[PDB]
């Protein structure tokens, strides 16, 4: 009917080894069934979709973003974001080579589709999109479009949404500004970092499509907001290196047990995602495993997250916005 109550999806993501592990003596210990299943210590793990080391960029795209963004364009939100220990295969799944046509992850191709779609569609549709790029590290949140701001607060939208407040909102007209854009953080989020691959590993990647159209015939505005996440590795040290990983971990413990209280509040992270696990949206975990026996165990840690992320269930529907004009007549119509 109206709305409609849907899993959280999670696809398996293994990448080849890497001439480090090659040269000790990791084997590899990924045994692949069907499309579905992969068994690591003669273990099935079942998930939507599992990703052999030779599954291309494209196809990742194909079985995990496309969907996504469909219904985006159709007015509801959307999440995917990127979970595993650190070189596991995040960013390339994410990211990519961010302008190879072969090589481009995730956001890149998600990022030409939205345009496709919408230089399709006729001109009674009027798409306003604004994207926002930011990092959360140690907590805190940096705006990677102005990085003078680095401690910006998480608050409530007019619909009681978490919302980073006063981060940058770049409006663009064509793939190629957002392209520019997401050129532009990569670039800013080196200032004040004295080590780029230890700072990435550690912190969190947050690249968020805001999309609003509406429609002349219909007077219908829908909008969906689209978060693309790079997570922070889910390595441990005892307990994760990251404390904003235990609390996604926790988050998603209390919702696959169906308990009352989830500690969204432990972390902004968890904050600004709380939308996303739990509420009104349509979202997609790709955990990105090794398939070295040298990592067997985060693996397993990781390929555990995956499965109770799996057992979650949102409650999602279309996002409408009515003027009091339209609204009326449509109680009338109702109130009959
Ligand atoms: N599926 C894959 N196929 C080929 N190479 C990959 C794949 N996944 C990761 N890599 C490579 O492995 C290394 C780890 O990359 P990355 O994705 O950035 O890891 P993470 O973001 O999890 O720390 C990189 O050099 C990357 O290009
Ligand atoms: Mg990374």
């Amino acid at each position: 009917a109206d709305l409609a109550e849907c899993n959280i999806k999670v696809m398996c993501r293994f990448r080849p080894l890497n001439e480090s592990e090659v040269n000790r003596g990791d084997k590899y210990i990924a045994k692949f069934q069907g499309e579905d299943t992969v068994v690591i210590a003669s273990k099935p793990y079942a998930f939507d979709r599992v990703f052999q080391s030779s599954t291309s960029q494209e196809q990742v795209y194909n079985d995990c973003a496309k969907k996504i963004v469909k219904d985006v364009l159709e007015g509801y939100n959307g999440t995917i974001f990127a979970y595993g220990q650190t070189s596991s295969g995040k960013t390339h799944t994410m990211e990519g080579k961010l302008h190879d046509p072969e090589g481009m992850g995730i956001i890149p191709r998600i990022v030409q589709d939205i345009f496709n779609y919408i230089y399709s569609m006729d001109e009674n549709l009027e798409f306003h999109i604004k994207v926002s790029y930011f990092e959360i590290y140690l907590d805190k949140i940096r705006d990677l479009l102005d990085v003078s701001k680095t401690n910006l607060s998480v608050h409530e939208d007019k619909n009681r949404v978490p919302y980073v407040k006063g981060c940058t909102e770049r409006f663009v007209c064509s793939p190629d500004e957002v392209m520019d854009t997401i050129d532009e953080g990569k670039s800013n989020r080196h200032v004040a970092v004295t080590n780029m691959n230890e700072h990435s590993s550690r912190s969190h990647s947050i690249f968020l499509i805001n999309v609003k159209q509406e429609n002349t015939q219909t007077e219908q505005k829908l909008s969906g907001k689209l978060y693309l996440v790079d997570l922070a590795g889910s390595e441990k040290v005892a307990k994760n290196i990251n404390k904003s990983l235990s609390a996604l971990g926790n988050v998603i413990s209390a919702l696959a047990e169906g308990s009352t209280y989830v500690p969204y509040r432990d972390s902004k992270m968890t904050r600004i995602l709380q939308d996303s696990l739990g509420g009104n949206c349509r979202t997609t975990i790709v955990i990105c495993c090794s398939p070295s026996s040298y990592n067997e165990s985060e693996t397993k840690s990781t390929l555990l997250f995956g499965q109770r992320a799996k057992t979650i269930k949102n409650t999602v529907c279309v996002n409408v916005e009515l003027t009091a004009e339209q609204w009326k007549k449509k109680y009338e119509k109702e109130k009959e």
